């Protein structure tokens, strides 16, 4: 298999055996000042997401044209407020919210984003960007517009002095640094079956299925409570120390910890364990991301919670995640999703997750290093 675009890029070849560590190519000391050329009739536009009208335009583009499941039954439905959380963390830049519009109608038809992040990869720490929300309108697919988006965001990142990036995708490209499977924990099995997200087992009745997945009405862990402002420093401390055991991780500042974890309703939830001495010893977090259910007369939307970062030092991880499930059910979610990264394999089967169909691939741009098992991956992108 050959890759017309990716073979030109500074990433290793599929099937390459990698035993070194470092950049694929040297930093560039002169950078192209002009935007790359788009097909006739289209134009670049940097989106001011602080403008409510423009934010709505981006919401609509993704709602109608972003990621679907392998069976074209479900599509991500990121909320406007969620998009602000994901796209304006500390250090964000407006030129890195890179849109494509139709010149005559002004209709938004393409997008790609970068946000800054410090990344720890094996024995090196590097200022990088995270690339996300690449999207091309359904009517423009298969016209080689995506390589233009990728080159242009690459150019604009270069201008700010950054020459490495990290990203994830479902498709196989040159060349994965890690491969994760996603798993799903049923919370509202009757609905999941009716919309064909999952199927009734041939050796189980619906009645048995509902009882199999029933949860406690309240969490077990003593001292569990929502994260507060006073917890920001200790949460930062807990996260930084916990992440050292993995090989691909973010390195967050205290301000970045506040952004990514301080609770925002219908976006991000974080709960800490404050013990008998008043000490915070653990925390769990998950983000809110529904999926549109397409072509269905009665059910319109699937409510899903996604496991984020979970740190344990005194409470068992199994107990922590059990409480996470209970909280999601209480808050009205239909399903709780988790990847098989970090230590997650220790609890997925015990807590009745079922394996999904598909991979999430992890990638680095312009950095050569050996691949790693999923258990060594310690980074999560929205
Ligand atoms: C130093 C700074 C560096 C910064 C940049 C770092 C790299 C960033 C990389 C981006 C990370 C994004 C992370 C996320 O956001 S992952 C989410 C991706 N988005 C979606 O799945 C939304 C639904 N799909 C679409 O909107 C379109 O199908 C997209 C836009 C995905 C492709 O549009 P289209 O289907 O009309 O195709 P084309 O004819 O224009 O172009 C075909 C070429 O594009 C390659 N392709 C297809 N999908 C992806 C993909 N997800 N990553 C990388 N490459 C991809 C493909 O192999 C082929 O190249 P080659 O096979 O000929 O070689
Ligand atoms: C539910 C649902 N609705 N839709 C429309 C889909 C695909 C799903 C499966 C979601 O799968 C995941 C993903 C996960 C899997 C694949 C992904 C993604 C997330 C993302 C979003 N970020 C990570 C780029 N892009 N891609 C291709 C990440 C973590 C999980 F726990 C999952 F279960
Ligand atoms: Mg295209």
């Amino acid at each position: 298999r050959s890759y017309q675009f990716w073979d030109t890029q500074p990433v290793p070849k599929l099937g390459e055996v990698v035993n070194t560590h470092g950049p694929v190519e040297p930093d560039k000391d002169n950078i192209r000042q002009e935007p790359y050329t788009l097909p006739q009739g289209f134009t670049w536009d940097a989106l001011d997401l602080g403008d409510r009208g423009v934010l709505k335009e981006l919401y609509t583009l993704l709602n109608e044209n972003y990621v679907e499941d392998d069976d074209n039954m479900f599509r991500f439905d990121y909320s406007p407020e969620f998009l602000l959380w994901a796209l304006r963390p500390p250090g964000w830049l407006p030129q890195w919210h890179c849109g494509v519009r139709v010149v005559s109608s002004r209709k938004l038809v393409g997008f790609i984003s970068a946000i800054p992040a410090n990344i720890h990869i094996y024995d090196t720490e590097k200022k990088m960007v995270e690339i996300n929300f690449l999207c091309v309108h359904k009517k423009l697919r298969s016209k080689r517009v995506a390589p233009v988006l990728i080159r242009e965001i690459t150019r604009r990142v270069h201008l700010e002095g950054i020459f490495q990036a990290v990203y994830t995708a479902g498709v196989v490209l040159p060349k994965p640094v890690g491969t994760c499977r996603y798993w799903h924990r049923s919370l509202n099995p009757r609905k999941l079956i009716e919309v064909k997200f999952s199927h009734l087992s041939r050796n189980m009745t619906m009645q048995r299925t509902m009882k199999l997945y029933r949860l406690p009405e309240t969490p077990k862990t003593a001292g569990l409570r929502p994260m507060e402002t006073k917890d920001i420093p200790v949460v930062h401390q807990l996260l930084t120390r916990y992440l050292k055991q993995f090989h691909l991780t973010p390195v967050m500042s205290q301000e970045e910890v506040e952004h990514w974890f301080y609770p925002q309703e219908n976006i991000i939830d974080t709960f800490v364990v404050e013990n008998a001495n008043g000490e915070v010893t653990d925390f769990l977090s998950f983000y809110t991301l529904p999926s549109t259910i397409m072509n269905h007369p009665t059910h319109k939307s699937l409510k899903a919670a996604y496991s984020f970062y979970n740190v344990h030092t005194q409470t068992p991880l199994l107990d922590l995640m059990s409480d996470a499930l209970v909280l999601a059910k209480m808050k009205g979610f239909d399903v709780f999703n988790a990847l098989d990264l970090m230590e997650n394999k220790t609890f997925l089967e015990k807590l009745k997750f079922g394996i999904g169909d598909g991979n999430l691939q992890y990638y680095l741009y312009n950095w050569k290093c050996p691949s790693m098992g999923a258990e060594k991956v310690g980074l999560v992108l929205q």
